């Protein structure tokens, strides 16, 4: 029934999804500015130019966090505000903005959980191949050093990357996210340079830190289940598990890249010399798990790599964009606790999208999102009972925001955002979370 008294209860955002103010105070151009302003890439013709205007309205966001009784806020720093050319001089005005925002959070009793990279690579670095270049890993570590020097007196909990699988595979292989390339070899090279950048940044941050820091990385993980016990379906499940999960977990854990996936990728695999793998396995203080969905895998030899297709389950609840399977959160946490060395663990993203509207009474009656939270929180209690060292939970998202290639049309907030007036309103699920947390 009860969570630990010191459990972290928060909500999460990312800079490009909320901030707007894309040309203000020296901000440079990111790959997502370029991508969202490319005709046809965003489903509804919107961009992050304004989004939630949280660059100006972060005080309102703090007011919402306080009204919800949260004790932490997970947000990202925009690299284009800090080093507008990607590699080059710092923009002190960008650092000062986040310094003030951190002070406002601390003044409100909210612990800042900062993500350094949540997908907004400076465009000048992409012009020089982006994550396809080792040099980008080096300059990412330089950016991490700069930020920790100025904010590390007040922020203890830092993550390097958010969801490198998305940045690499959606951005460079499937082309659905920025920068929009469609090449497997580039995607796999990007995955390696993201991990290398992570490892270099961890070392740089520890050297630059004014106090001991708690440094993690945030991974999206998908528990995978074979559709049947046939050799073909089991192998498809293992391949998909390798494609999403083990490709990142194993090198972070000092186990190299998984051999079965190296064999499967063949010549497309990156050239990983042992010096890189040692750097990638820099010791971490925590791991963040982003969980939305499972994969029930059926062999699909004709389909594209990794030749595994999802078997939809029509009996399970579905949201606006995903299947709901709360038990998969328990499964993946038990697997991490038993099979991998990372601890403690935080749930750094969990939430759902719905076709939310403001009702006649003024509220947003998002019962499915309340049920979503209730079901996933119950699975966390089961995991804690099994001894999983879970230390906090972050709802995705504090407010409806710019949802990448879906634009403003996919609402994940516990607070509703009117994108015309920028008013925020707490949804019913947000009041449920408030009251649940207060009971803890
Ligand atoms: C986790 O997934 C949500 C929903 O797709 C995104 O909005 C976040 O940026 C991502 F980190």
């Amino acid at each position: 029934e009860r969570f630990p008294a010191d459990f972290v209860w928060g909500a999460a955002t990312a800079a490009y999804q909320i901030e707007g103010a894309v040309r203000e105070d020296g901000r440079g151009v990111s790959i997502w500015d370029t991508f969202s302003h490319t005709p046809g890439k965003i489903a509804d013709g919107t961009t992050g130019d304004v989004a939630c205007d949280s660059y100006h309205r972060y005080g309102e966001d703090i007011g919402l966090l306080n009204a919800l009784g949260m004790n932490a806020y997970r947000f990202s720093i925009a690299w284009p505000r800090i080093v507008p050319l990607g590699a080059g001089p710092i923009n002190q005005a960008g650092l000062d903005h986040y310094s003030r925002m951190v002070d406002a959070l601390l003044g409100a009793g909210l612990q800042p959980f900062v993500t350094l990279y949540h997908w907004d690579l400076p465009q000048p670095l992409e012009d020089r191949l982006g994550w396809g270049s080792r040099a980008t890993a080096t300059v990412f570590a330089e950016y991490a050093d700069i930020v920790v020097r100025q904010l590390g007196d007040r922020v203890t909990h830092w993550a390097t990357l958010n969801e490198p699988w998305c940045s690499a595979m959606l951005g460079y292989y499937l082309g659905v996210h920025a920068p929009g390339h469609t090449d497997l070899k580039r995607g796999l090279e990007a995955s390696h340079n993201l991990l290398l950048g992570h490892g270099l940044a961890v070392q740089a941050m520890r050297a630059a830190a004014p106090q001991p820091l708690q440094i993690g990385i945030v991974l999206n993980l998908t528990p995978t289940y074979p559709a049947s016990d046939s050799p073909e379906d089991v192998a498809a499940a293992r391949r998909f598990d390798g494609f999403v999960n083990r490709w990142f977990l194993d090198p972070l854990a000092g186990r190299g890249y998984p051999q079965d996936m190296l064999d499967y990728y063949g010549a497309a695999a990156p050239q990983a010399n042992p010096e890189d793998l040692t750097q990638i396995a820099a010791p971490l203080d925590w791991l963040g798990v982003n969980y939305y969905e499972r994969m029930r895998a059926v062999d699909a030899p004709d389909a594209s790599l990794p030749q595994a297709q999802r078997l939809d389950d029509p009996d399970l609840p579905h949201t606006a964009d995903r299947e709901v399977y709360p038990e998969g959160l328990y499964d993946i946490l038990l697997r991490l606790h038993n099979d991998y060395p990372f601890r403690p663990l935080y749930i750094t993203e969990n939430g759902c999208a719905l076709h939310d509207e403001i009702a006649e009474d003024g509220g947003i009656h998002d019962g499915q999102r309340q049920a979503f939270f209730e079901a996933h929180l119950a699975q966390l209690q089961r995991a804690l009972a099994a001894g999983v060292p879970l230390k906090g939970y972050f709802a995705w998202s504090l407010l409806d925001n710019f949802e990448w290639a879906m634009g403003l049309s996919m609402r994940y907030g516990i607070c509703y955002t009117n994108f015309e007036t920028l008013e925020r309103r707490i949804k019913d699920s947000g009041y449920w979370l408030r009251d649940f947390i207060a009971g803890q």
